[PDB]
């Protein structure tokens, strides 16, 4: 089997991408944030505290003839950005782009933090990291990909995120028309539960490539590119007037600037992020100070190849017995 679904930016900055997901019988379609940095499939639901729902589409398990309460199971998650959610668990039929999993754990939110309430466009998350990170207790549950992978033609999924445009998540096959050149594969460590890999270096604009190992995670659920402070300083030094602002929370730059590209290494291959992908617009409406898309990881504890980096590439998440990551230009 295979599946293919279009993923769409939630706003004009590509802050996140939503993909339609069919849950239950008859189908209830919710727009979920596919997140390769986490491993819970959770949804706004008929059980969510009413004051914490503001425009989202909800899953109502009582209206699904295939929903079954997973007795005794609870879940609770906190994300790297400080947001969180928690609730109970149903199993139900879940389909993405024509690919169907029966008995998928669907984590129904009873509580969500304010940042979720305030984003009416995201109806929940679909985690695509390794199932060892799933938060369901007392019996940990499998991700959608883990449940589907034995049935897939090939045990892979691909992320092809658009710049200011829709893109595609595919399951079970590699669309050879979706990228240019070849795909360069690189080793993955699953020891922390993430798609963790080591970049071979970077360049700023037309500058020389610096060979240096940068360990980090491929994370579709994070907007920006978070890298070591040395690397980030070298980038922003090439933008006149750019500075790190403690009050804003990162590097800002004059909105009148033209940004240089940023290149990262994948083995001997190179992925180029155009300068325009690094512009996240005014810090507040009407400001001439703009927020940068490359930021320091120094306060995180891990480097994160988020959407800014991933949308410059066609990315293969190879879930074979020994997982690997693949990157191609497009």
């Amino acid at each position: 089997s295979t599946g293919s679904a279009t993923t769409t930016p939630i706003d004009s900055l590509d802050d996140a991408y939503i993909t339609p997901v069919q849950i239950g019988t008859p189908a209830q379609t919710l727009n979920l944030d596919f997140d390769t940095g986490s491993s819970d499939l959770w949804v706004f639901s008929s059980e969510t505290t009413a004051s914490e729902v503001d425009g989202q589409t909800i899953y109502t398990p009582s209206k699904s003839t295939t929903a079954k309460l997973l007795s005794g199971a609870t879940w609770s998650i906190s994300y790297g950005d400080g947001s969180s959610s928690s609730g109970d668990v149903y199993t139900d039929t879940v389909s993405v782009g024509g690919l169907t999993v029966t008995g998928q754990a669907v984590e129904s939110a009873k509580k969500v933090s304010s940042s979720f309430t305030e984003d009416s466009t995201i109806d929940g998350l679909l985690g695509l990291a390794f199932s060892t990170l799933n938060t369901v207790s007392p019996t940990q549950q499998k991700t959608f990909f883990d449940n589907a992978k034995a049935s897939l033609d090939s045990p892979v999924f691909t992320a092809d995120l658009g710049y200011h445009a829709p893109g595609t998540y595919n399951f079970g096959f590699i669309d050879t028309t979706a990228y240019t050149g070849s795909i360069t594969y690189t080793a993955v460590s699953t020891k922390q539960g993430f798609w963790e890999w080591t970049s071979t270096g970077y360049a700023v604009g037309s500058g020389t490539f610096k060979s240096t190992s940068i360990d980090g995670i491929a994370d579709t659920g994070t907007t920006l590119l978070y890298l070591p402070a040395t690397v980030v300083s070298a980038y922003w030094a090439q933008v006149s007037g750019a500075k790190s602002s403690s009050s804003v929370g990162g590097y800002v730059f004059p909105c009148s600037a033209t940004l240089p590209s940023f290149t990262f290494g994948v083995g001997s291959a190179r992925i180029v992020i155009p300068g325009d992908y690094i512009d996240f617009g005014p810090i507040s409406t009407g400001s001439s100070s703009c927020f940068g898309g490359i930021q320091s990881s120094a306060g995180i504890g891990i480097n994160i190849f988020g959407d800014v980096a991933l949308k410059a590439a066609f990315v293969v998440f190879n879930g074979a017995t020994t997982p690997t990551l693949g990157f191609a230009s497009k």
